[PDB]
């Protein structure tokens, strides 16, 4: 028998944890033919880090019996709840091998994959359950739901849900199909289809990605497309903006060691003071070297450093120094080393915050960090704007396509 405990969340602003199941069918990641609400995701220096764990199942919260629950209704509660939730979890018995609660079979594939098809062959098409099944279960599963799908039908999965769909939910579903690797090196080629009109893309991603991120694209690059990425990225950028590109997209960044290295923070500090700020023009070479090569805990301190030096933060320094794409890069590497969760949040307001939407920025940073940091960043957003992640896309998007979203989200906060 599995074990029933009791937990007490701090909200810090938020709870620090994603949610899916419910009993209206949308499964979960952990035992989707359990209809409860199950923890998907815990944010790990957060509120419920090592008190919650991914699969376990919320019998109850502040007084609330969250069995036979909507999922909906789940997020609401959670959300509204001020201050601290009081949990009943209950959670299944493991040992030395932490993965066992994660119990998605072959069979769970066929099941989704045949419930999929129903709804695509439908009247009318049925883009909830298609929607309720695919952003509820990790992308390591939709693969094996791609595969189940074509070995029933003898179609692609993508090819079905391609003709089913349509406007930006097609979008979010279609990327949510893809792995993370075929997903960026598919945005990487879609950016220098273009050839000057979308570098915010490729500084987005190349920017924000790490050395094994990296590794794996360039790889499914190649397989994808029989070109190498660094040629491609050579022939879309020119000038410095290209030999920083070029420096970032390899990922052979430093990895942090043991051992803080003051002296260098130090001399790094200096380097970047004397390359720039303090000395007319720039010595570009030298920032590109210092900010690719280093690791991102010795330039978080770097960048500090620097602020005793220079009257101007490394932000700021960069906007009085450099001007074009190259600005624009070293701006966005700058954030993401000082704070990649913030940036994406920020990135994502921006999206959002005026007339209409930016959907095609919105769209890929949901699906991108949906598995990588989007606890993080809904701390950050909350913390930073007041509202929720959560609320901003209820406020600019509609439709399945919203609810697609919000479940990208994992909650509200
Ligand atoms: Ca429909
Ligand atoms: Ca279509
Ligand atoms: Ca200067
Ligand atoms: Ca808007």
């Amino acid at each position: 028998m599995g074990e029933q405990f009791c937990v007490r969340i701090e909200k810090n602003p938020g709870l620090g944890f994603s949610i899916s199941g419910g009993i209206s069918g949308q499964g979960n990641p952990f035992k989707p033919s359990d209809k409860g609400i199950f923890v998907t995701r815990v944010q790990p220096d957060g509120p419920a880090s090592n008190l919650l764990q991914p699969g376990d199942k919320i019998l109850q919260a502040n007084g609330h019996s969250f069995v036979h629950m909507e999922h909906e209704k789940a997020v609401l509660l959670l959300k509204s709840f001020q201050n601290t939730v009081d949990l009943v979890i209950q959670r299944e018995l493991t040992g030395s091998a932490y993965g066992s609660v994660k119990a998605y079979t072959n069979f769970d594939a066929e099941r989704d994959a045949l419930n999929i098809e129903t709804a695509i062959k439908t009247k009318g098409v049925d883009e909830v359950t298609i929607v309720n099944i695919l952003t509820n279960r990790s992308n390591e599963q939709r693969q094996d739901i791609a595969f189940a799908y074509q070995r029933r039908t003898k179609k692609e999965l993508a090819s079905a849900l391609k003709s089913a769909l349509s406007g930006h939910l097609e979008t979010v579903i279609l990327g949510l199909l893809k792995t993370p690797a075929q997903y960026d090196a598919s945005e990487l080629k879609a950016s220098m289809k273009g050839l000057g009109t979308d570098e915010d893309s490729l500084i987005e991603i190349i920017c924000s990605r790490t050395n094994q991120e990296l590794q794996e694209i360039n790889r499914v690059y190649k397989e994808m497309y029989k070109t190498d990425l660094e040629k491609d990225i050579i022939s879309d950028t020119s000038g410095d903006f290209r030999k920083l590109m070029v420096a970032l997209a390899k990922g052979r960044r430093a990895e942090d060691g043991s051992v803080i290295d003051y002296e260098l923070i130090d001399q790094d500090a200096r380097d970047l003071y004397d390359a720039g700020v303090k000395r007319k023009g720039t010595d570009v070479p030298k920032w590109i070297s210092i900010m690719t090569e280093r690791s991102v805990p010795h330039l978080q301190k770097v960048f500090d450093r620097y602020k005793s030096y220079s009257p101007y933060d490394m932000l700021e320094s960069i906007r009085k120094e450099v001007k074009g794409d190259l600005e624009n890069a070293f701006l966005n590497l700058v954030q993401c080393i000082q704070n990649k969760p913030l940036y994406f949040a920020d990135r994502l307001y921006d999206s959002m915050k005026g007339k209409g939407t930016r959907d095609k920025v919105l769209i890929r940073i949901m699906v991108s960090r949906s598995e990588v940091d989007m606890l993080k960043i809904r701390s950050e957003f909350k913390r930073k704007y007041g509202k929720s992640l959560y609320y901003y896309i209820q406020q600019d998007t509609k439709g399945d396509y919203q609810k697609a979203l919000l479940y990208l989200c994992g909650g509200d906060d």
